């Protein structure tokens, strides 16, 4: 998962 990453993490802050 690109949880790692910025803008995929601001996509799903929950992670």
């Amino acid at each position: 998962g690109c949880c790692s990453y910025p803008p995929c993490f601001a996509t799903n802050p929950d992670c």
